[PDB]
This record gives structure tokens, C-alpha cells and sequence, in this order.
């Protein structure tokens, strides 16, 4: 039911008890806690997870705009399946249309709903904090066949639907959204997607996604207190410098030290007789010292490690969120790890959910940003040419007609060849006239 | 006898030590990445998590020690 | 392979060598508190007249008679 018929099981054989028979609930790795995304929501105000976020967000807004509404190539783009294939007005018209329909999120402009860039921010946290996305779909009162609008939706409050055996459902309502612990709705699998990132084929997790917080939670926790340890000298005593301790037979009495204060803060406080020296006749005198000559931060080390193993585990550089690399530097590399990926996952998912409803023929894909990998593959062809293709066949190769002027290989030797070869083809073919004269 | 078959279904499914389905080598497929030859395996793949197993518990009780300071 | 690797002596003065049971008693409390991951961190308290620690090794070892070898 899970995926569809199979003779295999892929879900948990015996439920969990204390879980409500409506849903199955999304818990820890190591069933520790049967609630996880309520202690995740703890740990989504951390600032350098945000500081992730909003770097990784800022980063996916730019490609967030259609290619041609675009001087430069980069944004996005709707295109047929087959790159080979001839476009057509007709369906050059149906592209326009359906890239202005996800530019706008829907049919019709509305300026109360979400533009696609701030449709992307939210996902790409949802996709970071939660490692799972939901988007709901509005089809057509009218007509149950075609799509009107579509929205996020939290994942937080959504989950996986079960029978009355309590295995989860295939057909008809599979998603259901939960508020306060109560059902409040459900829904068609097509009429609302389930992206998961990090997924998992044990049986525990049942499908649900691992987040990347869940495991670098004992991190986060060091992290916080580590910085609340470093933050206390200040927010908390002990700032001391040390003790002037003065030696007497008799413990002198409270008015004569306040006597002795107002003396010393009219002789020396402030920047008013700030070098002057005091003088006192007592027996012995000694300053004690309980503080270090100079403070600086404690466990700088232990932070930047930690800093650094939580960003290789979501695949940033540390250097773009302030901290030193513990190893190699101390960009186009990092950025092919970091954010690729999750474009091409944003890819995948809007193409299956979204071009489904209008049909196969077509796709959705970014486009921009990477001169350099286009810049070798004409290199390539640029090398390839010169001894082993003919100008004709690559031009074929890539979805274009021949030019006419034969199918030659680009090198000016090779040129001369053919003519010559022509031209004393054409003295030889000449010697036919020959032949037949004496005829 | 306890050897291990070729013909017909030749894998099977547990959970919680009870055996639940069967399959035919075409129905279900087996990739061992790690393979070894000697009869104590009987030809199960080797996991580096395996090998590596003092050396991830050193690591985690190292970070315990470093995080038991506050 | 062989001894030699004390890091110290930890010696206690007294007017009279504590006997076998006492010292038992005293290992037993210091395993208890300090030994392991669990309780690493923490301090013990003593209140003898007089406490030394006396380093048989350096602070740190290494490998000896390295350039005679290369």
C-alpha cells in the first residue's frame, strides 16, 4: 500500500500502540520520542541554522525568474521533452502560458498569493529544517480534470493516512493535516505532494524523511551553551580583578572605610586624576589576583568544529557563514555540492507535480550560471571538429538543420585536398570528350 | 539440509525473527559491493561501519568528554 | 609490550600505613565517583596532613632515537 503491490513488506508489520489509529506519526531515529518536529521547531530559530537558510535562500532567489522575461540566460524555463524536437506556435503559446501560470502560482494574477521566488524560500527551509515539503493543489470546481492554484503548505502538520488496520493507504485521501492533535482534513494524493530529501528504507521511519537537525541536535545543544558559558562572564559576576587586601590588628569600622572610598574616588576615579599614585602607611599591603592580566574567548577550537562538522553535514562551505575551514583553504567546487543538488531536487519535484497536469511532452528546468561547463563542451566540440566531425553532422546532432556548402571538416588543409582532388577530377573527367572524339 | 538453495525462491524476508515472504533470485536482486571468499561470510558483504567500530565509539565518548565540561 | 608506563605515584602521608581494608574501601569510592567517562570531570577531596605527586615519565611521550633510524 505504502508504494503499491508488492510481496515484500515495507512497512512496519505490528503498529505502534500509543499512536492514534487515524495517522502514523513521524518519530526519532531511535524511538527515544515519539514527537520529533515540535522539538525540531526548537532548534529552527538557531541563528546559524537561519544564517544557512537565508544564505542558501538568497542563493536559490536569483535563478527564480523565467529565461525570457530575461536579458541574461539565467532564470528558468519550459521546453519540449525532446531537445530534437521542432517547437510549434501552438505550443511555443502553451509554454508562455503555463511558465506565466507558475510565475504567478496560478491562473490569474492575485496579489495576495505567493510569487514563485517566496514560494522557493519557503521550501528551502522546509526542505532544511523539516527534510519534508508539501505544497497543496486547487483544481477546478468546474472541471475535476485541470488545476487552478496550488500553495504550501506546513509540513509540520501533516501526515501519512491509515486504514482501520492501520496500515497507510493508497487510495483516495492518503495525506491528512493534523492541528492540536485533531484531524482536521485530508487529502488526494494528487491533490497534494510529498517531498522528501534524505529519505530511508527502514522500516521504523516509515517513509518519513531524516532531518539533518535531528543529528547534529547534541551539536546544536553544545553550540547554545557553549555561547551561553562565553556570554555569562558578562551577563553573570565574576569579573573581578582581584583583592587589595590591607593588613590590620582591628578590622576598621564600615564609616571609615566609606570615609576611606570617598577619599580614593575624589583623589583617583574617573579619567580626573587618573595617573596619580595613592599613598597608605599600613603594616602590609597585597593585591590578589583572580583573573588572568587579559581575557579573549574561551573554547574557540571546540566552536569552530563544531560549526564546521554541522555545515559539512547540510554541504555549505563554513567560509560563506564566517568561520575558518579546519581544513583545505586555510567557490565553484562548494557550489556544485551545495547548491545544485537541492535546485535540481526543486526541479524534479515542481516538473512531476506540477507539468504532470498539463501533460508529458513538456518539462521544466533552470537554466544560467554555468558558462564554464557549457564553455568545455563547445571546447570539446571545437577539438572534435577539426579531424572527426563534419560541420553538417553536429549541427544535426544538435536539433538543427544542415547548411548548404557540403558536409566538410573545419581545417584548411583538409579543404585544399577536396579542391584539388575536384579540380584534377575534373582534368580526368575532361578526357572523356577525348575518348569520344576518336569515336 | 541447512545449504543454501539456488533453485526456486532463494530469499527471505525476517522481522522480529519470523519469516514473513519468500522470492525468486529474478524477483529480488543482491548487490554486495564488499565481497570476501572465505566460508565464514558464506558470502554476505563486509561494512567498513564493522571495521570501524572502535574507532566510532572513540570518537563519540571523545565527544562526550569534551561536552561533560559543561 | 612491557612496563614502565606509570605516569606517577600519588603518595599520602601518615603516622601509620592505612590497612589493606582501608585502601580497598578507598579504591572502591574513587572508582565509583571518578572512574570512566562517568564522573571524569570532577574533583575528589582528601584531608590528609600532606599530599604529593611525584611524575615517573615526562608530560608527554614520544618516539625515541628517531634520526639514529632514518
Amino acid at each position: 500500500s505504502l508504494y503499491g503491490q508488492q510481496q515484500a513488506y515495507a512497512e512496519p508489520f505490528i503498529e505502534m500502540m500509543d499512536t492514534n489509529p487515524e495517522f502514523r506519526d513521524k518519530r526519532s531515529y531511535m524511538k527515544n520520542e515519539h514527537n520529533l518536529h515540535d522539538v525540531l521547531k526548537k532548534f529552527g530559530n538557531n541563528p546559524i541554522l537561519n544564517a544557512i537558510i537565508l544564505t542558501r535562500s538568497n542563493q536559490v532567489a536569483m535563478y527564480c525568474q523565467p529565461a525570457r522575461y530575461s536579458e541574461k540566460g539565467l532564470g528558468f524555463e519550459v521546453r519540449l521533452r525532446d531537445l530534437d524536437a521542432e517547437p510549434g506556435r501552438k505550443e511555443k503559446e502553451e509554454m508562455k502560458r503555463i511558465e506565466d501560470f507558475i510565475v504567478n502560482t496560478g491562473k490569474d494574477k492575485d496579489v495576495d498569493r505567493d510569487s514563485f521566488q517566496t514560494f522557493c524560500k519557503k521550501i528551502v527551509r522546509d526542505t532544511y529544517i523539516y527534510d519534508q515539503v508539501n505544497f497543496e493543489k486547487v483544481f477546478n470546481k468546474n472541471n475535476k480534470t485541470k488545476l487552478e492554484k496550488f500553495i504550501a503548505v506546513d509540513p509540520s502538520t501533516i501526515f501519512y493516512a491509515t486504514d482501520k488496520k492501520g496500515k497507510i493507504i493508497k487510495g483516495g485521501k492518503r495525506f491528512v493535516q493534523v492541528v492540536d492533535k485533531r484531524v482536521v482534513a485530508s487529502f488526494t494524493s494528487r491533490e497534494l505532494a510529498m517531498g522528501i530529501r534524505n529519505p530511508r528504507t527502514e522500516l521504523s521511519s516509515s517513509g518519513y524523511g531524516l532531518s539533518e537537525v535531528e543529528i547534529a541536535m547534541k551539536e546544536f545543544i553544545a553550540y547554545n551553551n557553549t555561547e551561553s558559558f562565553n556570554d555569562r562572564f558578562f551577563s553573570h559576576g565574576g569579573t573581578t580583578r582581584g583583592i587589595l587586601q590591607i593588613r590590620s590588628d582591628q578590622q576598621q569600622s564600615q564609616h571609615a572605610l566609606e570615609n576611606f572610598k570617598r577619599e580614593w574616588k575624589s583623589s583617583l576615579s574617573g579619567i580626573n586624576g587618573s595617573w596619580q599614585i595613592p599613598v597608605v602607611m599600613a603594616d602590609d599591603i597585597k593585591f590578589v589576583n583572580m583573573t588572568p592580566t587579559a581575557n579573549d574567548m574561551q573554547f574557540e577550537k571546540w566552536l569552530n568544529y563544531l560549526i564546521n562538522i554541522i555545515s559539512a553535514l547540510y554541504g555549505i562551505d563554513p567560509a560563506e557563514i564566517g568561520f575558518p575551514n579546519r581544513g583545505g583553504a586555510t567557490q565553484q567546487q562548494s557550489q556544485n555540492k551545495g547548491l545544485q543538488p537541492l535546485l535540481r531536487f526543486i526541479e524534479d519535484l515542481v516538473n512531476r507535480h506540477i507539468i504532470s497536469e498539463y501533460g508529458d511532452k513538456y518539462t521544466f528546468q533552470f537554466v544560467g550560471g554555468d558558462t564554464k561547463s557549457a564553455t568545455d563542451k563547445l571546447n570539446i566540440l571545437k577539438l572534435e571538429t577539426q579531424i572527426f566531425k563534419t560541420v553538417n553532422e553536429a549541427r544535426e546532432e544538435q536539433g538543427k538543420k544542415p547548411i548548404e556548402g557540403g558536409d566538410i571538416i573545419l581545417d584548411a588543409s583538409f579543404l585544399q585536398g577536396t579542391a584539388q582532388l575536384q579540380q584534377d577530377k575534373q582534368y580526368n573527367d575532361g578526357k572523356q570528350k577525348e575518348r569520344l572524339q576518336m569515336m
